[PDB]
């Protein structure tokens, strides 16, 4: 007998897109850290700020699989990271072109800056030439290699500074003299990119009047939402910088399950589209998308639900398979450990234990209002 602990609006489904090489897994690690305060999870239920952030572990191939496919719906959005170094190399590609196809919003992360070598300018570079997408900077390196010190915020206008240790963040001071002409010139251009995605901003723009940090932020957020922007951040995910920022960058330009559209699906024996919408009030349906074998359990299977809400230890049909499944247990993988939950709602992720039949991209629904998600 257990209420919403957040809501639809507070909540965050996100997949890490990069190699192992753009440091994918150090990064990932940083993020379970900060979010579950006080061996790879197919799925990792966190916070941050007051909103439930579900961290989908993503595949790292490097063609069009159906695994991918499948992936890209169960997350909402996404965190592109890239190498300092290098920048976009040709299988990073692959991987970006296949979520602007199913309208993923994605936030870019520039990682390694403490590393040799390492260009924030020339990365960001990258993205429109080879990607040939509308990424910005958002935020400006204060230094590079071990010089790396602090990262500047370009839309609060603000900097921050790190000491290299366990403390990391600092107070946001004001930007330092000599960052502060590329600064405000990087910060005009950003505000020039958001004005071409609202009218209203470019009306303000044109008359003079000033746009405040809020309104700079909900264009940021209507861009990225409608996959037309990318904001750019920078970090050393191995040295512990700049990770919270792109947290708050993940609350901040990244969408909530009603932010993208209702997911479309069919009725079984028909031709029928039908479109479940990101509800509590609509009929239960969800999308099974891991079968791990755990070795408490025995074995788990994820799912990401779209609609409705579902109790633990009730009934529901295996739309895909034509079969009930009787959902016993309901649980969430937190970073230090397990959370039984009664009851899981919409836009939610969890595991159900006592499932029979189920496997990878099949179709759990409401005995009554039956429905299949995918194609089959
Ligand atoms: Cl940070
Ligand atoms: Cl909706």
């Amino acid at each position: 007998a257990m209420a919403r602990e957040f809501s639809l609006e507070k909540t965050r489904n996100i997949g890490i897109m990069a190699h192992i090489d753009a440091g994918k897994t150090t990064t990932t690690e940083r993020i379970l850290f900060y979010t579950g305060r006080i061996i790879t999870s197919a799925a990792t239920t966190a916070q941050w700020k007051g909103y439930r952030v579900n961290i989908i572990d993503t595949p790292g191939h490097v063609d069009f699989t159906v695994e991918v496919e499948r992936s890209l719906r169960v997350l909402d959005g996404a965190v592109a990271v890239l190498d300092a170094q290098s920048g976009v190399e040709p299988q990073t590609e692959t991987v970006w072109r296949q979520a602007t196809t199913y309208g993923v919003p994605r936030i870019v992360f520039v990682n390694k800056m403490d590393k040799i070598g390492a260009d924030f300018l020339y990365s960001v570079g990258t993205l429109r030439d080879r990607l040939q997408a509308n990424a910005h900077a958002i935020q400006l390196p204060i230094g590079a290699e071990d010089n790396f010190e602090g990262i500047i915020d370009l839309v609060e206008n603000v900097a921050y500074f790190y000491e290299d240790d366990l403390g990391t963040r600092s107070d946001a001071k004001e930007i330092p003299e000599e960052y502060k002409e590329q600064a405000e010139e990087l910060r005009n251009s950003l505000i020039e990119a958001v004005c071409e995605l609202d009218e209203e901003l470019m009306d303000k723009y044109l008359e003079g009047e000033e746009i405040t940090i809020d309104e700079l932020k909900a264009g940021i957020r209507k861009g990225t939402l409608n996959v037309e922007f990318y904001p750019v951040l920078v970090g050393s995910a191995f040295k512990n910088k700049g990770v919270q920022l792109v947290l708050d960058a993940v609350l901040d330009y990244l969408p909530a399950p009603t932010d993208v559209a209702a997911i479309k699906g069919t009725r079984p024996d028909t031709n029928e589209e039908i479109e479940r919408h990101s509800s509590d009030e609509e009929p239960f349906s969800a999308l099974a998308f891991k079968v791990m074998t755990d070795p408490y359990v025995g074995k788990l299977t994820f799912f990401r639900v779209y609609s409705g809400t579902l109790d633990s230890g009730s009934y529901v049909k295996n739309s895909t398979k034509g079969k009930r499944e009787r959902v016993g247990r309901i649980l969430q993988m937190h970073a230090n450990s397990r959370e039984e939950i009664s009851t899981v709602y919409a836009g939610d992720i969890a595991a159900a234990v006592g499932l029979k039949d189920t496997t990878t991209g099949d179709t759990l629904c409401d005995e009554k209002d039956l429905v299949i998600l995918e194609s089959m």
